[PDB]
């Protein structure tokens, strides 16, 4: 199954946001060199989707290991799965997304479950509230060392591209999300991680955390790779590899 967590997530009462209910984001992975540096999303037992820039340092699959089922970043709880990577696939048109093929398939449990993929070309609607998760910088917000989440509204690209916001920087193959007043956002260390949206009864991976003009700054929503524009490619890679 995909996108349905066995442990249900909770909304809040990553900069700002809140600590996630443990194991409520079971597709969240930690990409490591043993130091956490990026996030990723399990999309199938043997496939993880992340950001290409997370792999800029090394083109060798051996440089990387994936931690699945975690909540704590450092003291990795017992049942965590640590799997090596056998192959790296950078998106072929230099977009900031990549696939990692795991050496062995992750075992699906109550704490390790893949997120679902969207249909091709779907466009998350303006104002849709989605969630981002990760173990990255908190910029003086609490939660360091534990998996955090933030619920953010999508900002349609036409708006996001205005001078007041990102000023033409955003591609159709990207989406924007964030609270314009600032204070809550994904940040460095969350890159490559998921932006998921609840659709009917489960969570669909709609974005991959990519970049931003800072973190949690006013009028500067985060930019995510729009997964729906890469589903066909992803499917092809999975099928042929
Ligand atoms: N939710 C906020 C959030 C969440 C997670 C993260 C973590 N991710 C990064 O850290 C991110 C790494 C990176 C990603 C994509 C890249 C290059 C580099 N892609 C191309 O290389 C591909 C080639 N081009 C690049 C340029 N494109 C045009 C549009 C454009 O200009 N895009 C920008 C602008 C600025 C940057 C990157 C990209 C550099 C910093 N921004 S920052 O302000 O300095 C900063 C300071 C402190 C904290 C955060 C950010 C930035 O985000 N790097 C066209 C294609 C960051 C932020």
């Amino acid at each position: 199954d995909c996108g349905k967590p066995q442990v249900e997530p909770k909304k809040c009462p990553v900069v700002g946001g809140c600590v996630a209910h443990p194991h409520s984001w079971p597709w969240q992975v930690s990409l490591r060199t043993g130091m956490h540096f990026c996030g990723g999303t399990l999309i199938s037992p043997e496939w993880v989707l992340t950001a290409a820039h997370c792999l800029e340092k090394s083109p060798r699959p051996s440089s990387y290991k994936v931690i699945l089922g975690a909540h704590q970043e450092v003291n990795l709880e017992p049942h965590v799965q640590e799997i090596e990577v056998s192959r790296l696939f950078l998106e072929p048109t230099r977009k900031d997304i990549a696939l990692l093929k795991l050496s062995s398939p992750a075992v699906i449990t109550d704490k390790v479950i893949p997120a679902c993929l969207p249909s091709p070309n779907y466009v998350v609607a303006d104002r849709t509230e989605c969630f981002i998760t990760g173990w990255g910088e908190t910029q003086g917000t609490f939660g360091a060392g534990l998996l955090k989440e933030a619920q953010l509204p999508v900002i349609e690209n036409k708006v996001c591209n205005r001078y007041e916001f990102l000023n033409g920087r955003v591609q159709s193959t990207e989406l924007c999300a964030g609270h314009l007043a600032g204070g809550t956002d994904s940040c460095q260390g969350d890159a490559g991680g998921p932006l998921v949206c609840f659709e009917k009864d489960k969570y669909i991976l709609q974005g991959v955390t990519s970049w931003g003009l800072g973190c949690a700054r006013p009028n500067k929503p985060g930019v995510y790779v729009r997964v729906s524009r890469f589903v066909t490619w992803i499917e092809g890679v999975m099928r042929n590899n």
